[PDB]
């Protein structure tokens, strides 16, 4: 028999209560909640995300978010969220609605989940299920290797993707991540990545830049460009799929240019 499935209609809600919320760093989470039963899985394919809705303030809100747990959990799903603060920045005094709330939420409080969705699905052995819109059947890509470019939390469907490759030991693709962040204080699940070099270096390639960075530091600074795409994700020559998530200015001139530049073809790209 097979567990039982949350997600069961993408067009249920199903309200899940919060069991807890692990830090980051200063500004970002893993807040963890618990399945119907302990016995259940979310039903979440590798590559998909899920949406988030609540009343906030009187006006229902809906973001997605990408799980980092996988089913093979039995019981919870972990998202990682960064929280945007009012009162901080001065473009932004109200902060971030949904982010707020979340971080407001009471461990026994629920939110509502909705899913599976998204374009792209891993199927294992390094192949990729890509639907080229909302409006067409996926087409299946297979790869040797997997270029990952990541900005803040863009981290999340990279590392989702990481985890599920990393666990199968038959599973030879091999990851070259690319993990921007504005400095080394926010670079995310920086333990981890390392844990995952550590322990899985021939599968798993690790970079950063920081906007800034420290006088103590080894990797590179500032925006993603064509010199880091070109020493750190694999060349066009051996066909990668080049993945990217981050912030749109990130993707728009940081990404598409310079791997145009490289000599990577939109047809090989995928952005989340
Ligand atoms: C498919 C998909 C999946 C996503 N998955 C994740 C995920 O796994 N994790 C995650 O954290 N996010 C993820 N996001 C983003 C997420 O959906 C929300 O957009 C995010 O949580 C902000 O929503 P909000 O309602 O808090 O902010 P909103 O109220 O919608 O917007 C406020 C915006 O103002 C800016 N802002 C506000 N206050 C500040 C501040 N103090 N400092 C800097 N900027 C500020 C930010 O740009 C912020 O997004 C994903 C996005 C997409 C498209
Ligand atoms: N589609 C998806 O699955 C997901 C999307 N995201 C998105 O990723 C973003 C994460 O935002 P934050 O963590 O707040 O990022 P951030 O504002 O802290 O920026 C992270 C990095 O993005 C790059 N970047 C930012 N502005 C840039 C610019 N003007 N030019 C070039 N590069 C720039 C920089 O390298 C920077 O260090 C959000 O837009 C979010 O919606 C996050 C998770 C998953």
């Amino acid at each position: 028999s097979t567990p039982a499935i949350t997600l069961e209609n993408p067009d249920i809600k199903y309200p899940l209560r919060l069991i807890d919320k692990e830090v980051v760093n200063h500004d970002t989470r893993r807040f963890r909640f618990a399945l119907p039963s302990p016995q259940h899985i979310l039903g979440l394919p590798v590559g998909q995300h899920i949406y988030l809705s609540a009343r906030i303030d009187g006006n229902l809100v809906i973001r997605p978010y990408v799980p980092v747990s996988s089913d093979d959990d039995k019981g919870f799903v972990d998202l990682v969220i960064k929280v945007y603060f009012k009162d901080t920045h001065p473009k932004f005094p109200a902060g971030g609605k949904m982010s707020q709330y979340l971080e407001s939420m009471k461990i026994g409080d629920t939110i509502e989940f909705r899913g599976p969705n998204g374009l792209l699905v891993y199927q294992g052995k390094g192949k990729f299920a890509i639907r080229p819109d909302k409006k067409s059947s996926p087409v299946i890509k297979t790869v040797k290797s997997v270029g990952m470019i990541a900005g803040g939390t863009g981290i999340t469907p990279m590392l989702q993707v990481i985890r599920a490759i990393m666990k199968d030991p038959d599973d030879h693709t091999v990851c070259h991540l690319l993990f921007a962040n504005q400095t080394e204080k926010d670079i995310l699940l920086r333990p981890e990545l390392e844990e995952l070099r550590n322990e899985h270096s021939a599968r798993f390639k690790l970079w950063y830049t920081v906007d800034r960075a420290p006088e103590a530091w080894d990797y590179s600074q500032g925006f993603v460009n064509e010199e880091m795409i070109r020493d750190h994700l694999p060349p066009p020559e051996e066909e990668p799929l080049v993945l990217m998530c981050g912030p749109p200015p990130m993707i728009q001139y940081a990404c598409l240019p310079n791997l145009e530049r490289v000599g990577h073809p939109k047809e090989r790209c995928f952005a989340f």
